[PDB]
């Protein structure tokens, strides 16, 4: 009786799964929103300097308009590189935001120590790997809260509390090149392993080397840090990167999983769309929201919050013809990254992005909990397409214009702002909008003159 | 030298070969119509209780406008097993109808009760295998007889004769999850080794389990058995489950196969369409035919019948944008499973298919050797797609109105029947209708009214 | 911790470089344009003679309009196993041109003899390989002359010089099955091991068979052969048929190798476009234009002419809408296979392709250093589609009228011709031709009328 090769199938739930982390594929969770869960891990935030002034050379005649295509191929083959390192030292990779990923090893509180050597070996060879790109990390570890909101068809989730901020803020000290461990990472550590030096007016620290004791042997180590890894492909599946490659079908479960996908994404899944349509370099609007809390490491109290926004800002985005693409938590507050036009006749499209905007503002700034609403509004020509490894990535979008909208709703709190591109584009009269000082932004060069959308009334 | 590795190569005579048996794919006969061979062989019909019932849920909200997809999906999951056992157990499915199948063991008459130890054992692994899904299996052996009927283009098979009836009526009495075997298949069996309990008012009977002797080894004895297995993968070949998979580009083999598989098919092979674009969840009109003969199991006599009635069925409903989607032999009559809107304007399809129904009526009714004519036309929500396995698939329908439409045609027979959805949908004047007295129906919960289509004059 | 297997990454410029020989893949040389490079080798141009009779035969109805799809099939099936051999052999295909090919072995000269044991071999295991498909080899070697012209999007090459021509003349003698060595490739090689026979009135040889001595042993042979292949597939890559198979992200070589393939194919490439669409028997206009020279292997004359020429065809290509499909030496001249339709309204496209032909022959006339240019115009159903294996394939064009436009251009040198499909269809008035002398041409049995494209004035 033959016994004939199984081929890997590579069903519609499989390819749900690749956008998606361990942490919700295996939740099983109330689908009750807004839901708070709450554990302990380590965090590794890394980002690829660069990519984003890359992106803008890619528009140039010299790419002969296959841009976006050379851009995520470029792009891809660098990140699938750290995914793979990521995973196969167990980590779960949580989402992408453009050429930057967070994940996370989720363990029960004694074994972080342990743990945080793991992430800290990856780190460095992941530093170590390989255009004028850098990597930069930074890592934390302690309490950690998930929240999940949504209505009956959507579903986002974020984590949030001092770990996550940790990681944030240790990531945005890291210079090109660094390792950078958050200050309660460096407590909970060992110590007389880990190789530090120190960083200016700062508590957390810079990783300079691993100098193990005589007896230690790493792929021991590993090894028995493996037995509090649930989901460590292990014995039969051991050549896989990702338990979620053997999911099978089960319509309850995609059901669920659905919902955190965008549909133009489950077009291509079910094969309705080729794939090529998805990685483009497009004119588009950048809607950044950003909603700060009296205290935004308290889930119970800011889930609610998130969730009663993100129910009007979704209908405000139907009817506007806009997009949630990413929502995470920055340093200071959650912060919704929307795009129009991924669209209308162009003075129209710019048109509702400020009003939609207005809209959210007036709205989330009346929501209980909610202390202050900042919006930045950009426009202009960003990549848009799905970046990661086969086994797991995401839709996301990168550019100048994402990053100064975040940037404005940042440094212009408490309003929305908009770029000239948008001003001169919109249909609006002019006093609809002040001029504001040029304020000097980290990371961008010239924003060209920055508005405020004062509104229809004075 | 290097002896690099060769990739399976999936030319599009072999992605043809998915569609279609062995019986066919390596049988080389006569282009002529009606054309019939006979032989001998043992018959295994499996049915998969409970889709149809699955398949009206996938419409419903909580499938977000993806159930076709998600229901074709867990079909294909669960049937894909069915096939691989049958395919390594030796068998050559035949076709696909719904969430059912046909297989045959072909052999030489004195192979027939070794094979139908071999073919028990496979539904016994089936019948083990694994929603409120049930499994239902039939068996028969004996003489079985082909016909291949068709045109220039076209071309459709069947088998016939007492094997055939008993398969379907064996099929019929199992309850979920049982295993019945024809009179003649318990005659032929070594019934030594099986042990059985009787079915009421029936002399088929029920498989309980196998009861090897003392020196009883399967894996030898299969091994022996496959000695008569003309295509059964081996050597070099012992890790595929067909034999159809080593077929090279032949361009006349490749004519001829074409033939037995719709064009839009034919498009997708091509790479001429998205895969994803047959499988869907769409309104269409079914028209069963069923023609009854005064001898069922006499190929030489209904043959000619079959292809006359054919000739004129392609003719018709190319002009009413009909198409046949499957073609089978049931216990009483040749049935012709036709579909229309897989469309026009919603009056006119529905009066196309009504009109279409009474043309072949009343063609078919004189055609020699045709006893009685009668056709159920029924519409509504049904799945249209691709079941199977990667290796051995086919088009199909799976729906309520599909089961209306053929338990119509048998209740109702002699007569054209319709539904009142087609009744009301349709372009034609009341008086054209009969209402007919309600019959309570093997299947079917609750109808609606039933209508004949009496047709234009009185 | 695991080490999961690293999938075949499938990446844009892997799939690109399927469409080049790694002369160019792996070449790295300047982008100013004429480029000209000096090396020798050993040539092979391997023809399947026959295709073009079954070309016309897959137009008849008993194809099914599949007949397209059956052709590449069967050709590629063809076709890939003898690119397997070539590459096994350690050869470099250049080019495909219909059903045929041209592979280089570059080597130090001297290698020279000892390489050209090996291709001789690759060629009789060709021979031995495997409708009515007959395959000629012919063999040349000695110095070869690499030419790259082009503009800022598009490049294109070409060998050049008297090897290069010697392999014309030696495949054009070739009787359907004989492998034919140049006179020069005869005077080089081993002539110990390699019987030949004489053939009439030339001076190449025909090979019967290799007589090794003794102590020769093929395989250790062939390993000594490799020190010299640069890029042999080895030791971690032993099991690919190509290195290119496993080239990396780079957007510069992309961007330089992505200038030798159409848009259309680029298309596919990104996954923008079905796979399906482009391989179709389709009505078109050839325009094979050949340019004459005092000394067509002198790459420095010929090379500036050639770029000046191409300068100009290709932008009265843009404007007539027609394409470069393939560029190559003949015995006599540089030759531009182009293409109109691969379309406007018929009288239209005609029109266009005689007012470009004319338009292409007043410029190139007057080009320094061509001595003549002639030009072919010919209408009908030809083959067009991706040529070759996986790993190395080709866009390029199959048909009758292909071969009689190339005929036209070598038989009525100095003028534009067409044939009457061309002069009857086209918009422009009688005079503007004149009817020709009937040539008996070789590969034609009846051109119907041709006619010389006066052009407007008398
Ligand atoms: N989905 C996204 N895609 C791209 N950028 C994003 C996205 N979401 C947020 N950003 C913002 O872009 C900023 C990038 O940080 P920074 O300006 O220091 O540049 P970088 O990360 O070093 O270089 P690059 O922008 O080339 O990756 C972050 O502050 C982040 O808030
Ligand atoms: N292509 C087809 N797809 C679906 N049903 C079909 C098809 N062809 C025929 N049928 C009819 O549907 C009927 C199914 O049998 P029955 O009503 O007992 O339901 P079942 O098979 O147990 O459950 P389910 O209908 O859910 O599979 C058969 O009598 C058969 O004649
Ligand atoms: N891209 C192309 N596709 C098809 N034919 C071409 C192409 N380019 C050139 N040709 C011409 O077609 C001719 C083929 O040679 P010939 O007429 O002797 O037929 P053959 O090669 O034996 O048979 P077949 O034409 O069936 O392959 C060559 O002279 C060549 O110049
Ligand atoms: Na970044
Ligand atoms: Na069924
Ligand atoms: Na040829």
């Amino acid at each position: 009786m033959n016994t004939p090769k199984e081929e890997f199938q590579d069903w519609p739930i499989v390819r749900i799964a690749a956008h998606l982390p361990d942490l919700i594929v295996y939740g099983h969770f109330s689908p009750e929103r807004p839901f708070m869960d709450y554990f302990d891990g380590v965090l590794m935030f890394v980002d690829i300097s660069g990519f984003t002034a890359m992106t803008e050379k890619f528009s140039s005649a010299m790419y002969m308009d296959r841009g976006a295509e050379q851009l995520v191929e470029i792009l891809n083959y660098h990140i699938s590189a750290i995914v793979e390192k990521v995973l196969i030292f167990g980590g779960d990779i949580l989402k992408f935001a453009g050429d930057a990923l967070l994940a996370l090893w989720r363990v029960e509180r004694k074994q972080l120590k342990n743990i945080i050597t793991v992430v800290i070996k990856c780190s460095l060879e992941i530093h170590g790997l390989f255009l004028d790109i850098r990597v930069k990390i930074g890592l934390a570890a302690g309490h950690i809260s998930m929240l999940v909101f949504g209505d009956e068809t959507h579903s986002h989730f974020l984590v949030i509390g001092q770990a996550v901020d940790d990681v944030r803020l240790a990531q945005n000290m890291a210079q090109m090149n660094d390792v950078i461990l958050s200050p309660n990472c460096w407590q909970l550590c060992d110590r007389s392993m880990i190789e530090i030096e120190s960083v200016p007016d700062q508590r957390a620290v810079k990783v300079n080397f691993l100098k193990p004791p005589p007896n230690f042997n790493f792929d021991e180590f590993f090894t028995k840090c493996t037995t509090f890894m649930h989901y460590y492909p292990s014995g039969e599946h051991k050549n896989l990167l990702r338990l979620a490659c053997t999911l099978k079908p089960d319509p309850e479960l995609e059901m669920s999983l659905q919902k955190y996908v965008m549909e133009s994404i489950l077009k291509q899944i079910d094969n309705k769309q080729l794939q090529g349509y998805l990685s483009e370099l497009r004119p588009v609007t950048i809607v950044f929201v950003n909603l700060m809390f009296e205290d935004q490491d308290k889930a119970e109290e800011i889930g609610p919050a998130i969730q009663d926004a993100y129910m009007h800002i979704t209908s405000v985005l139907k009817i506007f013809q806009g997009q949630i693409n990413k929502v995470f938590m920055f340093d200071k507050g959650c912060s919704f990254l929307c795009v129009f036009g991924f669209g209308e006749k162009v003075p129209d499209e710019l048109t509702h992005a400020l009003e939609c905007a207005m809209d959210i503002f007036d709205f989330c700034s009346q929501v209980h909990k909610i202390q202050t609403v900042s919006i930045g509004v950009a426009s202009g020509i960003v990549f848009c397409g799905i970046v990661g490894h086969t086994v797991r990535h995401e839709y996301t979008v990168i550019g100048q214009k994402v990053n100064l909208a975040a940037r404005m709703m940042m440094y212009y709190p408490g309003i929305v702002t908009c770029d000239s591109v948008t001003y001169n584009g919109s249909n609006l009269p002019a006093y609809f909008f002040k001029e504001l000082p040029k304020k000097v932004m980290k990371g961008v060069a010239d924003s060209g003159p920055l508005y405020q959308y004062w509104g229809r009334t004075e």
